[PDB]
């Protein structure tokens, strides 16, 4: 008498990423990177309106 | 005077018989053949996720 265990697979997922501009969301936001944002204080918009 | 009888017939039944493979019951398994699964003692499969 013989006797085996049997590993028979497994299945990993592809951890899919998405972009944020592969998106429809992104039409409310203007993101620009101002990559030295600590060093600012305040900042303020104007508008002659 | 004659006088006899007549078979007047006999007919068969004809059987049909399934292959499983045309079916839509083989889109739900996986029909794989193992032939020492008598030999086998355990089966495991881990999942990755």
């Amino acid at each position: 008498d013989v006797e085996f265990d049997a590993l028979l697979g497994s299945y990993c997922n592809t951890l899919s990423l998405v972009r944020f501009l592969e998106l429809g969301l992104s039409v409310a936001c203007v993101c620009t990177k101002f990559p030295e944002l600590a060093y600012m204080n305040e900042g303020r918009v104007q508008f002659e309106v």
